[PDB]
């Protein structure tokens, strides 16, 4: 099935935890995977405008880890509830994808999660002004802007156009090879 070779695919490139028990200020981020009409699509955020870091950026929903979590994977999913009232029976974490490295002391680590198909997103306006999907296909395609190389994402539902750029769309970039590159049609 559609899913079951994204798994598959996916799992090939799980680091699991071979990074993370190193002494950085430690964040995580989860990739969610959502199906619909056929498809696969990520789910992006919108930061909210009143936050101190990044306002009105396109990200993943994740953060910075805290003592309750039990391990890097819990910080995705305790940030994501946080966010956008993804609960935990809502998600399946499939695999851990090379870390970040940024500012010289903080690691921040990718986890691919597929996601129930009936989740709703409930945005928290405290830390996110939006949520909305791309189909992961659109990033082997994507319509590129140069101010370094931003993406430009029109939804056609609305015709409403997002920015996604840096390490988002890196890691978006990433997902979509994993899971559709050699394909047959
Ligand atoms: C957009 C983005 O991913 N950002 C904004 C702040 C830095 C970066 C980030 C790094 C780790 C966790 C984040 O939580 C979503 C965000």
């Amino acid at each position: 099935s559609m899913l079951d070779d994204a798994k598959a695919r996916l799992r090939k490139y799980d680091i699991g935890g071979k990074y993370s028990h190193l002494p950085y200020n430690k964040y995580s981020v989860l990739l969610p995977l959502v199906a619909k009409e056929g498809k696969l699509h990520l789910l992006f955020t919108v930061r909210s405008e009143k936050l101190r870091r990044a306002p009105g950026e396109v990200c993943f929903p994740g953060g910075k880890r805290d003592p309750t979590d039990m391990d890097d994977a819990a910080t995705a999913l305790r940030e994501a509830q946080e966010e956008v009232g993804l609960r935990p029976h809502q998600v399946e974490v499939v695999c851990c994808l090379v870390p970040c490295l940024i500012d010289t002391d903080t690691l921040i680590t990718p986890f691919v999660g597929l996601i129930d198909h009936n989740f709703q997103a409930q945005p928290n306006p405290a830390e996110v002004k939006d949520v909305f999907l791309v189909p992961l296909a659109y990033f082997l395609h994507p319509q590129v802007h140069d101010q370094n190389h931003i993406f430009e994402y029109t939804n056609p539902e609305d015709g409403v156009t997002y920015q996604i750029k840096g390490m988002t769309a890196n890691l978006a970039v990433l997902v979509a090879f994993i899971i559709l590159e050699k394909k047959p049609t």
